[PDB]
């Protein structure tokens, strides 16, 4: 027994570790083994109504198996305790128990790795959006997947001015450490109603992966959401020219702020904040252009570049504030169908 | 029992807006859809409205006319749901805008809107 | 036996004390071993959103092991209670139990300092600044690193 043992290894997988639904998710689906016992696994979600949506799964269950990985032979026990009861899920104390030769221990990270993998295939990509409850920072708005970023047409510079400023942001802590200065940058997106800014911060929060917390507008307060944001964050300021200003300007920057912030701004009308360390990188995002229109028809139709030039020649007259937001109103009227949108689109 | 083509003609554009998933998700615009169901008060609306339900089977998560709690009562609404939002002509005008469409909303969102009297809401992403 | 346990000598660290944790991590970078038995710990991070930040490292788990510090032949056994259970963790009592000769005790001390230092890398160096909330002070933003003296 003592030279058998040594000459093999050993897995204990224990209940209460996450990789025990994972390493029997993956065992089910594995082609060749033998697996005489087997145990239900029943998901039940009753709704608000009295409708089921219920679907049941066998898994190995306890009692030992065998199954073949890659010519090893592995010898799998599962075992439950007769005495002990956990309290996380209710359940009985158990056990999955691994058993191959010595040789082949570097195959049980591959397989654990595997398991993962049936675990990983999460690949939610989503951008939560926190908001403000009192003095804390609540979850709002079921985490929807980030809007794409070329969904933003804006100018036809500004929307490479804007992702280098941040990714050399995003690289300059040794130099932002060693001079003593924190490691935080503003922004000033300031322009019309409608332009496209708020849509341009959530698909560049999409870009970094992450988490827009909300703020508009109570100033003692505010200090304090300034600095409890949580991780991987990046802080939207709605509406900075409806101001308390001393306490605006003593949150934003007075000994008592976070480390890594960046602080995107927007305004409709933004008429000594301009100073660096406060907002220090100003751009205006303003109506359409005809690199603007044309974007946009490009991307709503792809291909028919011909209705393209006979749309722009269109739009140049009957054009006082054309929006971007109203060329994305008067384009999903009119879906798959440019002809339409000729004679619609020109007359508003 | 309402006129002879209006059953139809929303019976089929919402399912339409079933099917549209991936035309708006590409475009990278929300995947909401307003409807304003207007006439004389004992015409039908509401029934229509719970039969439409039924047919989706999902759950009116009614609202009559708390400006600031009205946008967490948008966002916040059961999974397969249909909102409605009894007697808008009734309005806060802002806020009910803001909450309407404002980088602060839910996802999957179908909302009749139902007036008794319908006299900037018509733009679409809005009713 | 009672001549051996007497020219021998015994450490029981149990799961209760901090010093459980860093000893297996220690044992499990330790290059000159036979640990046949192996345990996962699965470190798990689910963050607001449905992203995930995962990673499993095996340790010697139950059963008894060898290793060889500084050629001393140390014989090493990790037990669990099947009939207690603690409130702490929620997982039952464990235990582990060190073995050598009694005139290599000197070692211990050595080795658990070495583990001491695997656990002694945090090195933060950071100030905490609290504020008022009330008549009570609380903690207020996250410990950041304290600015260098020449910074100013």
């Amino acid at each position: 027994r003592v030279l058998y043992r040594q000459m093999i290894v050993d897995l204990e997988i224990q209940s209460k570790d996450k990789s025990y639904a994972w390493f029997l998710t993956w065992m089910a689906k594995h082609p060749q083994r033998v697996s005489r016992h087997l145990s239900v696994r029943t998901n039940y979600i009753q709704h608000d109504n009295g409708s089921v949506s219920t679907k049941f799964s066998l898994v190995p269950g306890p009692g030992n198996h065998w199954i073949r990985y890659k010519g090893a032979f592995i010898l799998i026990k599962r075992e439950r305790s007769a005495k002990m009861i956990d309290i996380a899920n209710g359940s009985p104390f158990e056990t999955v128990t691994l058993t191959t030769l010595y040789r082949d221990k570097h195959l049980f990270d591959d397989i654990l790795n595997e398991a993962k993998d049936i675990a990983l295939k999460t690949t939610e990509g989503k951008t939560v959006i926190y908001t403000s409850f009192g003095p804390e920072w609540r979850k709002f708005g079921q985490p929807k997947a980030k809007r794409m970023l070329p969904s933003v047409i804006l100018d036809s510079g500004i929307k490479e001015g804007i992702l280098d400023d941040v990714y050399d942001f995003m690289k300059n802590g040794k130099w932002y450490s060693d001079r003593g200065i924190p490691y935080r940058r503003g922004y000033l997106l300031y322009g019309p109603p409608g332009s496209g800014k708020t849509s341009f911060i959530q698909a560049l929060a999409g870009e970094l992966d992450y988490n827009i917390c909300i703020l508009n507008l109570t100033d003692d307060r505010l200090n304090h959401l300034m600095n409890n944001m949580p991780e991987r964050s990046i802080l939207l300021l709605e509406d900075i020219d409806a101001a308390t200003f001393s306490g605006l300007l003593n949150a934003l920057d007075g000994v008592t702020s976070s480390e890594e912030t960046i602080t995107f701004m927007t305004t409709n009308h933004p008429e000594a904040i301009m100073r660096p360390g406060r907002i220090d990188y100003k751009v205006f995002v303003g109506n359409a252009t005809p690199y603007q229109v044309e974007k946009m028809f490009m991307k709503f139709y792809p291909g028919e570049t011909d209705i393209c030039k006979k749309f722009v020649n269109s739009v140049k007259e009957l054009d006082i504030t054309v929006s971007t937001a109203q060329l994305q109103g008067l384009f999903v009227m009119n879906k798959d169908a440019p002809h339409d949108a000729l004679k619609m689109v020109s007359s508003l």
